[PDB]
């Protein structure tokens, strides 16, 4: 934490209440100077290839907007743009004490909120979410979600809740939305996903029984779709789709 | 969520991070033995066809850590784990740190909403690594700074906003211990109540580098060969489910 000198320079990820600021449609890169943030007070969230990332807590008046817009970086840079874009939303979630009412401030050491009042502290909040590609023998089952409505079909996610592990969260959630039973899960990667604040967990697995009945809440159409012969999907650059993709390139026929 | 009449099951009666815990136990039986009725209570669970009910209060005598009922079923101790964060959480948003109004939970979901300003809260899991690093026929073991108790672990760590567990891995291992790691192989998950993780559990293999150690988290690390291992955490804790994995090879 400290206040942005001339001859600082990076990446400055300029957010506020879930957006950040692309001028041009670009993630600022520079000295400070060319972007008016001397004097003005960042935190220093990481370094991409020798250069700091900073986050200015901060409202501009034009190209604020989604950071899903520089989903074309490098991976690695824009899970530090994420990172910025979740931290303005923790601090400013915190502003008061959520067991005091008395306001919070942050600590100096980590990313933290302290009460000025009570002794409690808030850590950022990530949330574990779970995701799943189902295989039947060549097929993939792929569902059209009812809150999206983008004639995408992709396959089934949901929230993680408490005392629960991700196995039991799997098999939850398929059940819950599909009516299906699965088995050989098997867990392949993780991915943050500051939309607004989850942490992926990307797991295959194989239909074990049970008939396809949908939540309507959650799913329009669920089907089996055979490898070769798949619609539309979500795009490249989510675990979802490379979760299609490993199941696709499995299907040994 | 409604009013508790002389209706039964298991009982976590919970206030500021513990439970009431009669005998040592877990309360089994119905509402009129631990003068419940008429209290409020909510439905957190299901266990061998009897409800897990979470009441919102403090006992004056026996109140204690779930750590105390770890000797449960798996299944049942997660349930008492998430009446203790389930909570912790409600109590953790008495105000809305968003505006400073007080909340009021939702009737649809494990949720605090606030009517001024209109943000909501979920309940916080904090999503945390742990890791079994094996050498050929060693695995790596430490001593802890935080217990000093004479058991030797494997290493954990909190994921960080931004970073995979795969990076989280690899960042804690090289701040704790100073060595790269490679070939990770997920194994399996754990709630740990304590306040609020989820265990992802992993397996490694050493790459490269020296052991040395961060005195602020380890007081001591070595390679121990799997038929000569020193004091390992009590059996049960995802702990002992790694290091018991990795023996078992
Ligand atoms: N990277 C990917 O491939 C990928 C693909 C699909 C979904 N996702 C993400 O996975 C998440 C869940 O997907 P979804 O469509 O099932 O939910 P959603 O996107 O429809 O989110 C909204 C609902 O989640 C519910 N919920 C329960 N617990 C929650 C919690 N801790 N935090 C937030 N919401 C909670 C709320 O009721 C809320 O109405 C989303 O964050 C989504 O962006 C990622
Ligand atoms: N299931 C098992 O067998 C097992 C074994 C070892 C550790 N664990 C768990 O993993 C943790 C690892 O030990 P520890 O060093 O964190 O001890 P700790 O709980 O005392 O750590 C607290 C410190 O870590 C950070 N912290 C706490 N919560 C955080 C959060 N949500 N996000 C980011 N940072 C946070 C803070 O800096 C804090 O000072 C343990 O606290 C425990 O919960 C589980
Ligand atoms: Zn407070
Ligand atoms: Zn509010």
């Amino acid at each position: 934490d400290r206040i942005i000198e001339k001859l600082d320079h990076g990446w400055w990820v300029v957010s506020h209440e879930q957006k950040l600021w692309l001028p041009k449609g670009e993630l600022p890169y520079g000295e400070a100077a060319n972007f008016d943030l001397v004097g003005q007070r960042a935190l220093q969230i990481g370094e991409w290839q020798g250069e700091p990332v900073w986050l200015v807590q901060q409202q501009r008046r034009h190209d604020m907007g989604s950071v899903r817009q520089v989903i074309d970086l490098d991976v690695g840079l824009f899970q530090l743009a994420g990172r910025g874009v979740q931290l303005a939303e923790f601090y400013r979630s915190h502003k008061y004490c959520g067991y005091c009412g008395h306001e919070m401030y942050p600590s100096k050491t980590e990313w933290a909120m302290l009460c000025s009042h009570c002794r409690e502290r808030y850590y950022p909040q990530i949330a574990p979410c779970i995701i799943v590609a189902i295989r039947r023998d060549d097929s993939i089952l792929l569902a059209q979600h009812t809150r999206h409505r983008n004639g995408v079909h992709t396959v089934l996610a949901g929230f993680v809740e408490v005392g629960e592990t991700l196995e039991q969260a799997v098999a939850r959630e398929v059940m819950e939305q599909s009516g299906i039973k699965v088995k050989n899960l098997r867990y392949v990667t993780s991915q943050p996903w500051p939309f607004p604040q989850s942490l992926m967990t990307a797991f295959m697995a194989e239909y074990d029984s049970g008939d396809i009945v949908i939540d309507p809440k959650e799913l329009l159409e669920a089907n089996w779709y055979r490898y070769d012969d798949l619609p539309l999907l979500p795009p490249p650059g989510t675990v979802a789709r490379r979760l299609i993709e490993d199941t696709v390139a499995m299907c040994e026929y």
